[PDB]
């Protein structure tokens, strides 16, 4: 997918999907019950990566932005064409809009399916260098009970892609 140039007109739109991918990264974890607090822990319920985007270092905004790039790359190069068409937390407010109504094309949940195994196949070609973990299958080697929560962190790519036009 790297070896696609980035088209500069939809950069933005990669920067959207990129701070929606970083706000449903706070979501799920204040839906876990994880606050903001300048450690960098898990069992402590807090996160230091859950302010707005503008704020947000270099450090800490290019796993997302990272993300984007490659969905839209491997998107481009699966061959469809990308173009135009509560609870109260402690200081961020994720809300981007109701992204759960409009049902989701089988293409666009095959495309997600695709996205999950590509990003799984590149997490496992770094695991292997690790000892023998029974993740170190390929995704389609892989147990259908935890194939749905990739697919759906892949879905909210393209779901933001058909939602804002």
């Amino acid at each position: 997918t790297s070896q696609i140039v980035l088209p500069p007109h939809l950069e933005r739109i990669r920067e959207r999907l990129a701070e929606n991918i970083h706000e449903l990264w706070v979501m799920n974890k204040i839906e876990l019950g994880w606050q903001y607090g300048p450690v960098r822990d898990d069992n402590k319920r807090q996160h230091p990566c859950l302010v707005e985007f503008c704020k947000l270092p270099e450090q800490e905004r290019n796993y997302n932005l990272q993300m984007s790039l490659e969905t839209l790359k491997t998107l481009l190069a699966l061959g469809c064409h990308v173009g135009i068409a509560y609870q109260l937390t402690s200081g961020y407010k994720p809300a981007p809009m109701d992204l759960s109504f409009i049902k989701l094309t089988p293409s666009q949940e095959a495309m997600v399916d695709k996205l999950a195994e590509n990003a799984h196949n590149v997490w496992a070609r770094d695991r292997i260098r690790q000892r023998r973990n029974p993740r170190l299958v390929p995704y389609t080697l892989l147990d259908d009970r935890t194939k749905k929560s990739n697919k759906d962190s892949l879905r909210e790519a393209v779901r933001t892609l058909l939602g804002y036009g």
